[PDB]
């Protein structure tokens, strides 16, 4: 499948694409304002994630630091990135269907639109100013808005026992962004697409 990743933000982002144990395609790339980066993702990929990193510095060998979304200091990510990270999550060719979603379960840093470029399903969007509105105890100094589980490490926030309810903190992400997961047992906002669809991930779709 083909993913076009577009940076519409006015600032530079360092996109990243990973399935947890390996990179998807090159795994990472600088995107200046307006730049598009298209990648091939192998069919059948389960649990692929795309996200943006902000305020990065890398050297010639591709080692550095990012203030949000860092993946162990590498430009080409092969593990997932450190929160806060708005997440585009996808599993492809699962019994003939594609499943996509946007997640705030690991926090928010960049607003995002996740849409198919082929026919037969809707896209999802989380474009609200969650960083501007972030509750005081969730603001990450590096920028962005942490999820409650990252901040507090309790069983209720992390849903470690498998039973948890919504929280004051999750209800905040849900009220600004209904189409995104706010906690792990949230009512699914997964969208089902025809198998082998193609997609575009757009950072800062509104402004």
């Amino acid at each position: 499948a083909t993913f076009e990743i577009v940076n519409r933000c006015s600032y530079t982002v360092w996109a990243a694409a990973s399935k947890g144990d390996a990179a998807l395609d090159a795994g990472g790339r600088q995107l200046n304002s307006g730049e598009s980066w298209t990648i091939n993702v192998e069919p059948g990929t389960n649990g692929g994630k795309i996200w943006a990193r902000t305020d990065c510095y890398f050297d010639d060998s591709g080692s550095g630091i990012c203030k949000t979304g860092d993946c162990g200091g590498l430009l080409r990510c092969k593990r997932f990135g450190r929160p806060p990270t708005t997440l585009a999550e996808f599993s492809l060719n699962q019994y003939g269907k594609d499943y996509i979603d946007i997640s705030n379960i690991k926090g928010f840093n960049v607003p995002m639109n996740f849409s198919p470029t082929t026919r037969g399903c809707r896209g999802v969007r989380c474009a609200a100013d969650i960083v501007g509105q972030c509750p005081a105890k969730l603001k990450a100094p590096g920028g962005g808005c942490n999820d409650a589980c990252t901040v507090f490490q309790t069983s209720e926030y992390c849903c470690t026992t498998g039973k948890c309810g919504p929280t004051e903190y999750s209800r905040f992400f849900k009220r600004l962004c209904p189409d995104a997961f706010s906690y792990v047992l949230d009512k699914p906002t997964t969208v089902t697409c025809p198998g082998s669809s193609n997609y575009r991930v757009t950072f800062c779709p509104t402004a």
